[PDB]
């Protein structure tokens, strides 16, 4: 029988083959090789249950990339970002990106022509690096003054989860100012009340994930200036600009949020959100050499010279930084402006149209001077139109859309909001389709209450 | 006037276009859009200066991937690993890989059908997760007996730099036993001298980068058993198996290095090394739930339920894990054995042939019971054949090969070695071409 | 065991397969078939040792072709250039190319609307054809005068090797005017001194390979006019325009080098150098029907008529002539001008920048009125900066560049030059990279003398 | 005004664009650039008028190539065959092909491990190299005995035109023994009558184009042996094996035609015929170093060493040799035999079936011991079935087939034959369709 078994293995179509007759292994390392077309097909087919990323309106990350980015990423699948000597031109492109991001954020013109900063996998790694640099600068300052350094704290607003991870992993007490009704962000008064000489720094979120709105660093900065005048305590900022960092420079250049403020010692952002890079690209820039403690830096060989690295990851692909550079050259300020405008235009259209459909109060309407291209809203207080925003999120899912409804944190856990993200590749015509599905979902719900 | 400029912008070939007449911007964010084919061309051409990855014999990482992996990675370009609810089947495939890797390393069969471990970007993140968990278990041990926890140290041999970064970033004193002539590894005697009540753990390197040889955990394990009997101090191990974790299980199954040893609480390896995954894949497995302190774990929603995450990175692509899972199913144990065997057959051929060409002493000759598929050698003490291994490396570079020569560390900084890595995609016929260039280089050097 | 051997042959990945475990056959015809993916992979991988053609700066031939040329060549892989009846439209396209090249070189407007000339594989074949036509025209002239025809000679400057091959294969004495310091080309005085009644013709090289400079035919032509007035000996020219033939018409149309000169009876050029065709395309044009002896022509069938062929090769692909025609239509004079300008611009930039780095004397600086887009230079006489140009060529190779250093011939064998060719696909940004590597190579050499 | 013209140039579909409204330039170098997609489209469409190469049954050359060959040729588009130092591994692969072809033809095992021979663009260049070498060896023979060298001749049968070009271009008198009814080849008796002390060599055609039959060198060889005994004149042979050199070694190994015969000093063949290479590949091999006069050889630098070149062409692509080498490794002797066998099985089927349809006399029926896989036939003497083979050829053309009818040369210019070539890619099912059209054509002709 084994002779014809081989014949069938050779000649059978992939759906007729004996190999595709079993459920895929999920518990132990498999013993045998299998026909490669069958292994590929089974996995391809499972991934349909992820759903359609273009209809995922919960994520802030890129769900479309141009044809040149597909090619560049494929060309770069084996290029190792950390091996600066072995892939020297990829390393040179990375360093150009550092200069360009620093220039966008108005970093002081660097002495030797190279800005201080690095690429990362994402804002998470970039925030941990900014956070370690803060803890170290604070330690040195406390040692100069003969104070103990065993109780650091960090003051912040409604941050993304990575900051809670930072605090846990590096033994820093987190002082989060809670959201409450009427102020869903860190205000200067509440911030100052949480500051003391053990505060390693303050972290405004320039593009809050929950609501889509900017926390503005300028009023916070004014308070810290007054704090130093009144107490002598000198506190710095790190801006978590995961979203806002590739938005405001293009569509709202007069907001003063970046290195134009002297206490901003570092800024981080996700290239793979509004920076237009594919997943796996983040940036952190320091204001100058003094803002990055040298004891955190590890030197590696690079072309008869040496380059300073600051990284948690080691080997990883260089495609994403190469793709980021392509977007910088191909679009420039002009192109980024047009692409971001298109997102804000779609958000404004949706905020405008959804307003006429129900009893809603908007927290974010996609104004460029207020936040990111997002639409965020709640049911108006003490109305019951016969559905919750959860019921509406569920109806929209029947058509493949992921549109999240969730409660806020802090003292706002009573409040349920729905948030729609407007990214590149969510064009007006495609938005109109979501809107048709929103109208049809409401029709259904008003008929089955 | 500007109309003839627009006409040319539309019609010019990309090498004749005005946009390709300038040097690419390097200092400031560019102001204007440019023709996409021109932007692509300039960058594509710059990247030729990286050289040829297939001829890079310095790296341990994958420099070839099969056609299915190219397809899967392109299909997964925008699938987010951290968003378990948004990409639920990518998440499920990830959990299968954790089970399979735990099985490979003889993790005790899991209670609830799911091994304790996680995917990472690479061994570096995986080692920091393993390190933090070691430091936390030690803190708890010390607190149960009323003792101070302010002076943690970690004992190790000739580790990769990520362990130096771990020590610096988490304020742990590193006790690195230095390499010395005649012992280029952590021996049990020196390991014990460095251990005390403040030792959070011992990290053997199951595949040392500098030499390619295994540090064998078993004799170290016997020593820590006597240490506990003698002193009452109970020390765990984490195995840094960045290369070895996907070699020995297939080609040297009788080496006892993994969870079969009681003191081994966690193990890490690089999928994108000998795991055959593309760049951006690592693993760490814990022996059971008790080995991972729950205060390090952050729970997320997953399909009505909740799953525990332990990660430093947040958003990052899921293609590498999907690729890994494809290699597991497509190759299985049988195919992994055949692929690694081809690498060892190539290392053994080169060790053999290079030995005829000069006065060389081999530190690693590509034997599977002793290490990874690498060739590592020095010039014999005493002899001077008229060249150093640096001159040899430079001659080989003229033909595009990257073959590193470097000094060893610690107390062996007088020893210069050359190391050749034999990876997937460095087949016998291709290695013969390297050997012909080695022969040509020596001839040239003897004539000068 | 043979049963599982087959299983493995079926199922094994290409790098795990038993077939890829041996060194490739190099001595005898192999006996067995092998899996086709393994045969392809082994050969693909060997070819990496060729290096990167885009970084080969020694060659004058095309190392990049546009996407339409890749498609047209693939479509034409089986189309046979010599089979005029069997591939009749490919044959018609070839004939159009002849008219267009003749028109570019100012050939007299042809009587019946078809110029006299042919496509070849390259300038080598085209030069042998021009050379045979010269030998035959001379024989006839010598017979009319009752002189013997057993000692033909050919007068020339610093020619490419094909002319030495011509002389050896057709029993013609080669009278090469040697290069000497101060005149690296054939001058009118030395040329006339080598001319006699046995001279079948004179061959100026319009784009000398060694230096990159034009030998100008006009001053030579004036001398031959005077020679005929003084002695009655009437000598013709063939221009070897391998390079210059697709440069000067676009960027220096006022140089009189072509059929505007009455003694120019034929001209050859390589399409696959500056003609922008892929390797395998050359052209030779005769001034009129009388310049091509009929006894050298073989007629073949073509559409109820007959076409005259003159060719050494027989079967060969027609893709290259098809690609040449596409470039003619797609670029025209306008497009060729822009592409050649881009090469001259890169050469000027490199001549300018290299000048500041060392004690150099330039022989070619990429001026369009003087020669081709090449940079050619030597160490200044009696300086020793502690390296030779050989040492510099070697350092540049570490980064994958092929930049040749070599001695000149004739009485200039003391002189070592370095030559950089600037072709299509060697854009300014890419040139800047070579320049960085040149600066870094000099740093190294001044530190290890 | 001109702004609406630019807008249209950007937006128009390629068949709606203004640029495609004119007839392509044919007389003068064009003045302006045009949209690249339009330039491509016009030319692509013109090339439909070539007809379908797969249906061209007149040619001996490859009209199909496998996917790997398409890839290799595209990858080699810019690799220069003549630049041995600049493309050194392309050069090395070329030298392997020379060894393998010499081995196939039973060349005496080479002294220094490298056969004497070269790749060429085709048999035509290869025959001129072989011819020049014959003329030079003869010159030297004559000079050693004080004799004049001004009247060389060459003796041959029904050769392809390249031999006529060789004679004209190198001033050699051609002594072509003409075909005649009952003997359509050079027989030993007429060959000897044409030989004298001025004969540079004899060129048998191992695969005659006009008929498809082999001229067998062995009986000619026996005759030249008697000639030397009788007269003392020593004459060499060059075999023009343009088709036969890649057939007989695989399917008729017992035919003695190659270097097994002492007088055979050189052999040429077309790779791009039955060698399975794409257009642009030929070979010529010499029996040893002595057979190739060194004054014809031009040396070039190759990796510290130097190699001898003999070539008329200079720059030309290296893809065809790389492709050839791929077919050698991928097929070997086993696969070449299976491919050629399929061609002979198709010729034998057609000879068989066409014989039932009319009053025909076969000159070639696709037997491997007699010739190449071709069908060649005439109308039987006497009979007139109401059509000529020209009418038949024209009816077949209505369905896209190119099947030539033509008169034979020499003293047989009264004989009209039809010839069908059975190449790779003319499979049994496709040949059945040709036979159905042949049947339909005859029916039509009988009704008119
Ligand atoms: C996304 C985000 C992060 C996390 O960054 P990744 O790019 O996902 O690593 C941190 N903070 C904010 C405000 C974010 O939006
Ligand atoms: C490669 C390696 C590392 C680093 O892992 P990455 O996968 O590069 O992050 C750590 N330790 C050892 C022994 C290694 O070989
Ligand atoms: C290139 C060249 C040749 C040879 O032509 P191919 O195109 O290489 O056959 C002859 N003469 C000169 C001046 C050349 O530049
Ligand atoms: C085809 C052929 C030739 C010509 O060879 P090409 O490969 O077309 O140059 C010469 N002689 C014979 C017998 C042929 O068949
Ligand atoms: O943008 C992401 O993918 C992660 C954060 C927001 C979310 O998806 O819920
Ligand atoms: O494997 C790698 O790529 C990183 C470390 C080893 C090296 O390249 O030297
Ligand atoms: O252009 C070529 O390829 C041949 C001549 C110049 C050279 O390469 O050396
Ligand atoms: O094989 C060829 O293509 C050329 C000669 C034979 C013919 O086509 O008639």
């Amino acid at each position: 029988k084994l002779l014809t078994d081989f014949r069938s293995e050779l000649l059978d179509s992939r759906f007729g083959a004996k190999a595709i007759s079993t459920i895929a292994e999920s518990k132990r390392f498999p013993l045998h090789e299998m026909r490669d077309d069958v292994a590929f097909q089974i996995i391809n087919d499972e991934l349909y249950l992820d759903g359609n990323a273009r209809q995922n309106l919960a994520t802030f990350c890129q769900t479309w990339d141009d044809e040149n980015v597909h090619k560049l990423m494929d060309l770069s699948i084996n290029k190792n970002w950390i091996d600066k000597e072995e892939y020297p031109q990829s390393a040179a492109i990375d360093l150009r990106c550092v200069n360009m991001v620093a220039d966008l954020w108005h970093a002081p013109a660097p002495k030797n022509g190279q800005a201080v900063g690095t690429n990362t996998i994402g804002s998470s790694e970039a925030c941990m690096l900014g956070g370690m640099a803060m803890k170290w600068r604070w330690r040195k300052r406390m040692e100069a003054a003969g104070k103990p350094t065993d109780k650091p704290n960090l003051v912040c607003g409604p941050v993304q989860i990575c900051w809670h991870k930072f605090a846990r992993y590096w033994d820093v007490e987190l002082r989060e100012i809670p959201m409450r009704p009427g102020q869903l962000f860190m205000d200067p008064k509440r911030m100052i009340e949480a500051c003391d000489e053990n505060t390693i720094g303050v972290v405004p979120t320039f593009g809050v994930t929950y609501t889509g709105n900017y926390e503005f660093p300028q009023p916070l900065h004014d308070a810290l200036d007054k704090f130093q005048a009144d107490t002598g305590i000198d506190i710095d900022m790190h801006i978590d600009a995961a979203s806002g960092g590739f938005l405001a420079p293009f569509v709202a250049p007069d907001i003063v949020w970046d290195f134009r403020l002297p206490r901003v010692k570092s800024i981080s952002a996700s290239g793979h959100k509004f920076g237009l890079a594919p997943l796996g690209c983040g940036w952190v820039i320091w204001r100058d050499e003094e803002a990055l403690p040298q004891e955190l830096v590890f030197n590696v060989d690079y072309l008869g010279g040496q380059i300073g690295t600051f990284a948690i990851n080691f080997s990883r692909p260089a495609g994403q930084v190469i793709a980021q550079y392509y977007e910088f050259l191909r679009l420039g300020r002009e192109g980024y402006t047009k692409v971001q405008n298109a997102s804000y235009q779609v958000a404004a259209y949706l905020a405008d149209e959804i307003a006429k459909l129900g009893p809603y109060e908007f927290i974010c309407t996609g104004r460029p001077d207020e936040g990111i291209p997002a639409v965020c809203f709640k049911l108006k207080d003490g109305e019951d139109p016969g559905y919750t925003l959860y019921d509406l999120s569920e109806r929209l899912r029947l058509r493949g859309w992921q549109v999240p409804a969730f409660t806020l944190g802090g003292e706002a856990t009573d409040i349920v909001v729905m948030r729609i993200m407007c990214r590149r590749g969510f064009e007006m015509d495609f938005a109109e389709l979501l809107l048709e599905d929103y109208k049809a979902s409401l029709k259904y719900l008003s008929d089955h209450p």
